[PDB]
């Protein structure tokens, strides 16, 4: 294959002198001009803007400081707001609105020294498992440009895939994260809920960014850089993982979802990840008194899903969630939470897959009730494939996106590690020991 | 009387026996609470196997930062086999069958439990009295009032029954009761340590907009491990090792309340001796958010978070949408005191207005006064104070200051940026050592 600099080796060799700020920028402007064509990843750039912030980098590396990111190039979704840059969603109604404040997570990164090239594909209102727009056009799987890298971080999941930039940063309320990670075979983290700040995830024009169930995470193609643009970013540090090994490490196994269907070629990538850490010492389990009704988790995430993206309103003469029904529904979800916590007491991590195929052909319809998908040849419905994706979600759970493999057809899949809340660290630690268990 | 930490400490050196040390408390509460009744819910019997189990662990070798330490709790927080009833007389008899979160990790750390604390009925009054237990007198007088929610929590505090407790808070239901009974207790940073087990009687809701839980104690030192043990997750620590080059904000005035002359010249105190300990003090910021805005915004999420979204017939209820526009107005405040936070370490202001006023028969806020030099000031508009830290999420530290004419003890707010309670328990500390000199 052909390889790239993660953004740690980048700060290294820009700190050690092997090369400095501005060539590492100017090298991430060649690649994406070089490649971004027939994938159409980087759709809002600041070339101009970024390479005076990497000539200030270069300055600061005189000064004998160093900074985690310091001079690192990347880039970032579409819907976080960087200041002069414009922020759309996919709306063509807002391709005109420019931010005039950085993000949160942002400003985190730039503080570290990170320096931001441009934005990311997305699909319009970020409600879509593919990354095209009016504003920027349509994203490709680069590994297949026939398939969709989407999942609303797909254009942030191409452009690791395809080398142009070595970090990125998503969002994720659906698999945001995890899906364009599995689609394009790099690593997302879904990460614990509330534990990092929304701001300047803004809906175009407004300053309303919070809402349940969504998480902003990081993406990247090396488990450590996930591990550094995690403690950048988080409202405080998070705990670092103490799992040396996966000797004594406790798995349950799930190939199996009683509301949707996978791959035969996913599920024995996720038995073969398993199995890897058998032979490592781990334990798997394949079922447990202890797991929720999935079936009823599914039901209930969807309908606080639908409506927490309808801010509560509803159609014409249809009657609207009460606020009073709202309490209740996250009370039924933190009773949720402490099924999982109870089943955590058992399990380290839960292995499953991110989604059941792997990057799907083009869509050109919006709406997720009139597609379909095909799964070893037979057709299923569309939709229903949220369900493996719920569990995270819905619980609050971290969830790690890593590669495993690719299917008959080239096509990446991926493994999704679930663990317990505020244990992020534990899923990256995790999803580093099992690549080096496939190594062996 | 020995702190929570000197109790463990004396524990383990041979000064007593964690049943020794059981015994001693049920000893002080029978000798003590007659005319307080704080300790309201008694768990003895079961205290005193516990007691004896830590003893067992002790010779053992095993250590525990609260190994035999006895403490309460406030009734509102879940304890196996006790009941739980915010004081209502339905629930009287509602017996909690798995213990809260946060008894959890106070047990898992070596705590033993001698029961539970008075409170008002719906955790609903700066009073504590309820028809299931009766009355909470302050120590310091026994015709003013205990402190609010957690009135029976910082009773049992100030009169050395126990050396630790622990509250909630969604109206200042833990530094008001500190303030009127002048001992130490940290409202905490806003989702930073579980609800869970702080239940509604015979319900699982627990979670609730704005309300938060903390510890209560009588040393800062106490404060800062029973947070360590509690929180979801480790908070940062401070990094703040004196008061030289603090920027503190001093605020003794308010658009819609007021606090009477002894009050406001013993937080003029506080933020004198930390000027002479080499902190810059200022009396106002551009970056000040508009506090009238805030307590009207912070009111009415208060109203609707308590109604659980029910209006009575007739008047129609808050819509959803309309909840959701609600909370990017709180979020909106929250960036506002970010930018202050930028500016200041800490906002020094009143708890209250005035100290601990007399027992009060009338349930409705509105009906009640408050004498505030001599004057007559409206009840309810004293929320004003409690707002800030809890619609903007902040963790704030009611600390002992002094006391008024009368002997009652004033407190002293601390506010910090959120997800630093840490820091608001490390100035806490550190303006305590300014003011003894
Ligand atoms: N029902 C459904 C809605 C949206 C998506 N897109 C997604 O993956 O997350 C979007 C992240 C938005 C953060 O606010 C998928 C399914
Ligand atoms: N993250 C998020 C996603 C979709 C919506 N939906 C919407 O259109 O509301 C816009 C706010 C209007 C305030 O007047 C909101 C937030
Ligand atoms: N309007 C108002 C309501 C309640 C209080 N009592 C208080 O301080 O907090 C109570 C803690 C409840 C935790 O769920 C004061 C004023």
């Amino acid at each position: 294959a052909m390889s790239e600099l993660s953004a740690i080796e980048t700060a290294a060799a820009i700190a050690g002198g092997s090369m400095t700020a501005l060539e590492a920028c100017d090298a991430a402007i060649a690649r994406i001009e070089q490649r971004d064509g027939p994938i159409n990843a980087v759709v809002v750039r600041d070339f101009d803007r970024a390479r005076d912030a990497a000539k200030a980098a270069d300055a600061e590396i005189a000064a004998a400081v160093r900074k985690p990111l310091l001079g690192v190039p990347m880039t970032i979704k579409e819907s976080f707001d960087i200041a002069g840059l414009p922020t759309s969603w996919g709306f063509a109604e807002h391709a005109d609105h420019i931010a005039t404040a950085d993000s949160l997570v942002v400003s985190r990164l730039k503080a570290a020294g990170a320096v931001f090239l441009g934005k990311s594909n997305i699909p319009v209102g970020l409600a879509d498992w593919q990354s095209v727009n009016p504003n920027y056009g349509r994203t490709n799987n680069p590994h297949d440009h026939s398939r969709s890298a989407g999942g609303s971080s797909g254009g942030a999941a191409a452009a690791l895939a395809a080398g142009m930039v070595p970090l990125e940063y998503g969002s994720d309320i659906g698999g945001a994260i995890r899906v364009p990670a599995h689609f394009c075979g790099v690593w997302g983290l879904k990460t614990t809920f509330d534990a990092v700040s929304l701001e300047g995830h803004y809906f175009p024009r407004t300053d309303s960014a919070k809402a349940d169930l969504s998480v902003v995470g990081p993406m990247a193609r090396t488990p450590a850089d996930l591990a550094l643009a995690l403690d950048i970013t988080s409202k405080v540090p998070l705990p670092q993982s103490r799992i040396a090994n996966l000797s004594g490490l406790r798995i349950l196994l799930l190939t199996a979802h009683p509301e949707t269907v996978a791959d035969s070629a996913t599920i024995s990538a996720v038995e073969r990840a398993a199995a890897a850490c058998e032979a490592s010492g781990a334990t798997v389990a394949t079922s447990s008194p202890d797991l929720p009704d999935l079936s009823a988790l599914v039901a209930d995430y969807t309908r606080m899903l639908l409506v927490v993206l309808a801010r509560g309103l509803a159609p014409e003469g249809t009657e609207p969630v009460s606020l009073n029904a709202w309490y209740a529904m996250l009370d039924d979800q933190a009773r949720m939470m402490r099924a999982f916590d109870r089943l955590f007491e058992s399990f380290d991590a839960i292995f499953c897959p991110v989604l059941g195929t792997t990057a799907f052909a083009h869509s050109d319809e919006p709406d997720w009730a009139k597609r379909s998908l095909s799964i070893d040849g037979g057709i299923a419905p569309f939709a229903a494939q949220l369900g493996w994706i719920s569990m995270a979600t819905y619980g609050g759970m971290p969830a790690l996106s890593m590669p495993l493999g690719a299917d008959g057809n080239g096509l990446p899949i991926n493994l999704q590690i679930i663990t317990r809340n505020w244990s992020d660290h534990d899923a990256i630690r995790i999803g580093a020991l099992v690549a080096e268990a496939l190594d062996r």
